[PDB]
Order: structure tokens, then sequence, then C-alpha cells
């Protein structure tokens, strides 16, 4: 498109809304390509990830662990104001997976704490995609201190299956998945620091065994379980996006499947279907769409199961609606011998 | 189908044989949807898992680990009747990740020893799946204690290749591959107990280390070498199933190729073809057809060479027939310069 | 055919180029099958791989780790002269993960320091390959010391997408990531050794806890950097084949796509598209196609960032051209809040 072409496209602010929810958005794309605007301020701040009290100090866009989700269509552009509050102590910046140029728009966004910037990119590949901080010379760090989400580039004309049908989802969740690498001391307790900075040398002594003492969904230990369920009906269609910035990941529904999963998280690229637990590799988003058929408690997981059920890596879906017995059924419930 | 229909069908009582061997099925379905039934009682025994006499307190369905794969056709359902004799110690259950609702059938069949349970379901969607036990607060403990194994629900018309053309194979194995996690003492030797509950504390403590002591094919180091290879011949059609219920692998056949590989084990995902390495993550089985082309010792190995060759997981086939000088030869046998 | 039919194919013999680079080939097969010659002298040597002065005795194909890239055409013939010379310790041979017998020619190649061999198979199977050796009894040690690499077997009608279009590269490159797991002393610095075999049971000590002390491509932290930096140009078609023989790596172009990514490495397996990070398992190589939309930095990483950025897995290219603003542009750049 000419210049005066993209100066005169509409231009549309979105509200950002936290994970694992989803701001407002159509399916199929509404009008032609516009530029969708949003603001996030950066925010440093020591966070619980555990039930022992367990601190880190977080790099939160937006303020969560992971940061929003946005949603635009392709040939869309995103444009984001992002702040950096002279409150926080470090240079931070934002390179999407998603945008082509600059190393994802890290070398345009490098904003010092009292700073902020506008980068704009035109979204055309259709798929998930990770965006994560990238600061040069210290970019794990604050990947793995949380600083990192997804965004979606939905078809313009929504999602389908691999012979062109529509997919049409109900409900979307994203589950952002977060190692963390918390230092202890010999007695094997975990460590508290005044400012983030203070961490760093011992935090990169964890990282460097490449071993998590925590892997959260949503920034803690259970922050998607029991009371913090996921819901859905029996019926209902169901996208669930999951990224992982910097380690893999092994989804898995318990009880149900992924019906059709672009485990590449590219739309492009057909989906895989029927699966049983999908693979994302780390720097990389999902998505999985599933019917539900039965009601009653899932989980969620991370299918290395101490990653899971050890290190945290569990959420919950909460699903209603009339049991299917042509499905499953108890023909003689536990019962003496 | 309703409940009275289902219970018209017919029946059909299947006898289980020990892994790496496949008990009795055909390819194609003879004829209508079945409720095929199997029994498995759960043994807790210790097991001695290298030459050094290291023991695992093993928690096995039918007696081994893996279990047993279990083969059924799309649309059959599958009975289990699954027993937890008096003389073990442990609540355990049944999760197939083949199956829909109730945590995959775990939340059904929650046995204390003296009890039995007898669980159906509908086998809906064609492909390998992994079944383990879960028992609420104790899952990836029983997982990595070797509760888990396979199933395969063909297609009603047989496998086929990406094309709609039929793969028949000769002759059928499972490696179940399991990651163990064994308590060193002070000096660095394993360390033994008296009953499952003694180890658990200690083995939460390597586990989450996320590094395996151990990792085997068919319960231990040298399970399926040497007289224990499996076997085949030239120009024989040889599926091998592979399941992980808790880490990734990548299977590979050394000397060989997965000629087709449903890596993602699901055949309404069309197969990767031509396989050197493939990849099946934690919490899934996968399947490799390949046509033996020459004779002699294969090795069939996970690709990550320390695991194969420092941990356990590698195995041998042995195959006759006449070498194929046209694919391969010493032009020059090794000889002084 | 037979050995009359083979003797009358032409020969070719090929000079073979240090990684990143590729000895000159066709895409498009230039007439029928041929019998492609290489030459490979194996050398044990010290090779340092990051800035500290760390060392490991390497066993280098051709000199280089990763050994170098051999190209063919499907149904060549590949046809390697080995060379173990005289002033080598050790034992070594080859196997190459597209021949078919004879553990991939491992059992026909072994050769004690002063002896050659000569290995022909046919490359039935378009793909990138991995090749590695594979000593009986010290098959990791040898490969985690370097000793790897791959082939390229192209289609004889060059590379295609999943639909049958012809995808032409303008230059290739060749990555090969290396695991070393070097010791330590008791202050955490890294030891040197006199010999290969001085290091052996302390450097097997590092393996067994899977957990590599450096991730490297070509050999060294920081060797595709600075004047070894790849190169390319807006608007130029760049395949980029990358390995890995012993563990997984999940590689990422920053601030660009793999437009295309066989990540199985199979050509006869279609490609994933529009990829952020794509995934090769430890095992194999992947290859994926881009075309730069943009000029200045970019970094390619395995995307586990503490491997990238902590351990050693970042290679940049420089690309030359002009800057599209419709792709990205900075709307604001940083500044006051
Ligand atoms: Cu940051
Ligand atoms: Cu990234
Ligand atoms: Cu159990
Ligand atoms: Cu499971
Ligand atoms: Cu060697
Ligand atoms: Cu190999």
């Amino acid at each position: 498109a000419t210049a005066a072409e993209i100066a005169a496209l509409p231009r549309q602010k979105v509200e950002l809304v936290d994970p694992p929810f989803v701001h407002a958005h159509s399916q199929v794309a509404e009008g032609g390509p516009k530029v969708v605007e949003f603001t996030m301020v950066i925010e440093e701040k020591k966070i619980v990830i555990d039930d022992a009290g367990t601190e880190v100090h977080a790099m939160a866009f937006n303020g969560t662990v992971p940061g929003p989700l946005m949603v635009v269509h392709q040939d869309d552009y995103l444009e984001l104001t992002l702040i950096n509050p002279e409150t926080n102590t470090l240079m931070h910046n934002i390179d999407f997976h998603a945008a082509t140029g600059a190393l994802g728009g890290g070398g345009l966004t490098e904003i010092n704490p009292g700073e902020k910037t506008i980068l704009r990119f035109k979204a055309t590949k259709p798929g998930v995609f990770v965006y994560h901080c990238a600061p040069p010379g210290m970019v794990p760090w604050h990947v793995v201190s949380g600083m990192n989400g997804a965004i979606m580039v939905l078809p313009r004309e929504g999602l389908h299956d691999g012979k062109g049908k529509a997919l049409t989802y109900d409900k979307i969740y994203y589950v952002g998945e977060q190692d963390f690498y918390v230092p202890r001391d010999e007695n094997g307790k975990y460590k508290k620091y005044e400012a983030p900075g203070d961490a760093y040398e011992d935090t990169v002594k964890v990282m460097r065994t490449l071993t998590p003492t925590h892997v959260v969904f949503n920034g803690a230990v259970g922050a998607l379980t029991g009371d913090k369920a996921m819901t859905a009906a029996v019926g209902e269609k169901v996208l669930i996006v999951h990224s992982q910035a910097n380690r893999d990941t092994r989804p898995h529904l318990i009880g149900g499947h992924g019906d059709y999963v672009w485990a590449t998280g590219k739309f492009n690229t057909p989906p895989d279907v029927d699966q049983e637990t999908w693979f994302i590799p780390g720097g990389a988003a999902g998505a999985a769409f599933y019917t539900f058929q039965q009601p009653g408690i899932y989980a969620y997981v991370n299918h290395n199961l101490i990653e899971a059920f050890e290190l945290g890596a569990a959420a919950h879906f909460k699903v209603t609606g009339e049991w299917n017995d042509d499905l499953m059924t108890s023909v003689l419930a536990p019962s003496g011998t």
C-alpha cells in the first residue's frame, strides 16, 4: 500500500485484559486493515510464586506474568506504546516474534526508567507468537523474570481446519507458562533480595543448571486451580493459547484432547488432530481447539508430570453439563474383592 | 450408541502379553463395534534396573514396566477390569489418554488394596495413546515408578499413508521408555528400601532435579538387547510403538529409518516420512513403520546418546537376510594408510 | 543396479569446505546418478571454545567442529574415504543417518590410527541428515567431543514447498550445534588435560548430569559473530541447515522467521511455514528457508535463551539493504515520559 494509504487506515485503541482472559476481538476481521493500538506500562515488582512465600522480582508487561495477549488480524498493524516508569531500576524493550526487523522491535524500543516509545509493525504472518523483553546482554534474565507474553494474529477469515472449514471458538484462554530460577541458601531456603539487580549473579548461577525451581502458569503455583479454575460447558468450543518464551513444554488436557492443535502456533501450517499431548518449544506459542464432551473437573498440565505436580505447571477447568455414558461409564465402581 | 445398544454388542476377551510383544489382533477390524475386554492386576514389586543391582519399587500394571499394550479399533469400547490386590500397599487408578471424561478414567477407578473396578470407554480417536496411574497428590511418583503403558486404537480400515494407501505391518513391537529417579547416599551408591513409601521423600528429592538416574526400555538396562533383541528379516514391515509417560524422547533406528512416523501418535495426523530421528514428547506415544532392507545388527535408541549409552535407553534388532551392496558396500575395508 | 552399472556411473570428486560454508553444488541435479567422492581426515586436536581459554580435546572430521556438510542428490552414491592418521590415539568410524545398513556405515568403517577405509552408500532418501562417529562402548563421548556433522541429500529436482512450487535458495549456511561437557575444578574453573583419554572419566561425570557447560555453533562461543557473522541482503533467499547430533535445539532467527522449515529435515515431509521457533531433536538435522526483508543485525539462536546467551548458542547475520517502514517503524523513539 502506498504511504497515504497507510496513514489513512483506521486506528483503534483497545483496553487490555489480564491473562488468562483476552481483550475484546472478533474472529473474522472487522473491516479492512487497521492499526490496533495498545499501551503497556512495565512494572518491576516483587511477587509471591508459591505457598511457601517465595519471592521473585518480576518484570511484568502491563503488571502481569505473563504479559497480556494482544489480538490483531493478518495485515493489520500493531502499534504499541510501551512505558518504563521512573520508579523502575532497569532498561527494558520488546521483541515481537510476530514482527519483521530490528530484532523483533527490540532494537527500536530500548527505554530507560522515565521513558516511553511507540513501535508499529505489520502483522504479516498468521499465528500465535511469543513476545518478550530482550535488553542486549541481559536477555534471559528479563525473560525468566516473567517479562514475556504472546500475541495472536488471526487470519482475516478466522480460524479454519485443514480442509478450509471454519473453526469458531466460543471461549479463548491464554496460558503463559514461566520457568523461574530462584536462588537458595545452603539450607535450601529461597533467598530474598532488596532490589532486582541484587539477585542477578545468584539467579544466573541457577539458570546455568538449566533446571527451574518453579514452572508455573499465570505467574504462580495454583494460579489457575481450585477457585481459580477456567470454565467451560459441554458442547462449547474452547481455544487454549499456550506460550513458553524460554523452555519447552508439552501441554495436555487431563480427560480431554486437543481436537485441532497448531502445535507450531502458525495458522498456515495445518493443525495436528486428535492430540493427547502436544509440544511447544521454548521460544514459541501454540494453540489447541477442543470441544468439551463431558462435564466435571479437568486438569491442564505440562506433561512432564514432575514439572506439573512438583514444580507448579498445572491448571484446572471446571465444566458444566450432562454426563455422556456412551463415551465413558463406570461398569463397576471401586469395591472390595 | 444407547446403553441398550452397547449391552447388545459382541464382547471379546483379550489375553494380554508382556512387552515388547503385543497381543493377537487384526489390523483391519472384523465387523462392527465390539466391547473389547481386558483385565490387569497391579503388582507392587522391587525391580532391578541395572547391572549393579539398583532397585526401584515398581508399581506395575499386569506386573510389567511398561504395562502391556492394549489394541482396539476406533469406536470399539475398551472395558478394563483393574484389580489392586490386598498384598499392595497403595491406592492406584488408571488414566487413559485415549478416553474422554473423568480425568481419563482416573476419577472413576481409584482402588485401594483389596478392591477392583471395571471402566468402559468409547475409543473415539485413532492413534497410539499413553495410559498411566494418577492418584491425586501422588501422580508423578506412580508414573516414574513404572506405572504407565500405552494402547493402540487402530482405524477400522487399518493403517494408511498420507495418501490413504494401506500400510500393513508383518510385525509389531511396543517399546515403553522409562525415566527413573533412584536416590544415592553420600558415597554415590544407590539406596535400597524395604517398602515403597520408605523411598518416597528421597525419590521426590531426585525427581525435582529433573535429571533421571536411568532411562530404560522395558524396565531395565539391556532389557531389549543381545539375545532379547527384537527380530525381523529383510523385506519385513515392522511397526514400533514407543511411549514415554513423563519425559521427552527422540527415537532412532541405527542403520535404518522411520519410513512413516506418526510422531504425534495420532492416525488422523498424516505421518512424517523418511525420518532419521523422531520426537515423542513426555505424556505421549508415537509409532514408526519401517521395511528392513539390510540384514545384521541394528540398535534402536533415544538419540540423546548420553541417555542411550550411559543411562540405558538402547535396544537391538537382529535382522536376517541377504546384504544389498547397492545400498551400501565397503569399497576398501579398514587397512593401513 | 549391478556392478557394471555402478562402474559406468560418472564420478565427481568434491573438495569440502569448512562450516558454516558449503561446497559448490547444483540444487537441481546435473544429469543422471553419480558416485560423489569425498575424503575426510580425522584430527584429535585441542580447541578453545570460549574467550576464557577453555579447552576441549575435540575429535574433528576434517579438523572442524562440526564436520563439513557433504551435498549429494537423491539416488547418487556418496563414497567417502575416511582416514584416521597415525598421530591420533583412538579408533574412530562414521555412521551416516542418510545411509541404510551396518549401523549407518559404523560397522564397516572402524579404523585404528594409521588406517583408512572407503564406504559407499546409496543416498535413497532426500533430506538433511546427521553423521557422527560411533565406536562401540564410547559412542556419546566421541559425539560430544565434536565428532559429528551433516549431509544434504537434495531431491534431483531441487527443493519444493509442500504444494510442489520450487524453492531455490541464493545461498546456504550450515550451523552445527555442539553441546560440550567440560569438567571444572573446586573453584569452578574449567580443567585442562594432556591427552583426550585423561579427561574421559571427569567428562563422563559431567555428561551424566545431562547439563552441558557450553552449547556452541561452529565449535566455539561467538564463532559466527563479528567478522565471522553470516551475511545476506534484503530480498535474498537463504537456506540454514542446522544439526545437533546429541541434544535437542530450537532455532530462531531474531527479527525474522523460518518461511519454510523442514523441521524433521526430510524433504518428502512437507515443511512447516511462517515459523517463529522450530524444533530439531537431538540426533537430527533440520533446514529453514527464509527471504530477508529487513536490513541490519539479526541473531540466530537456540531459543532456550539461557543456552543462547549464557552457554554460547548465538550467531549473527549482517544484512544489507533498505529499511521497510511498512513492515516496522518507530513512531516515537525512546524519549521522556
Ligand atoms: Cu525487561
Ligand atoms: Cu525471542
Ligand atoms: Cu499407582
Ligand atoms: Cu497423562
Ligand atoms: Cu571418533
Ligand atoms: Cu546417530
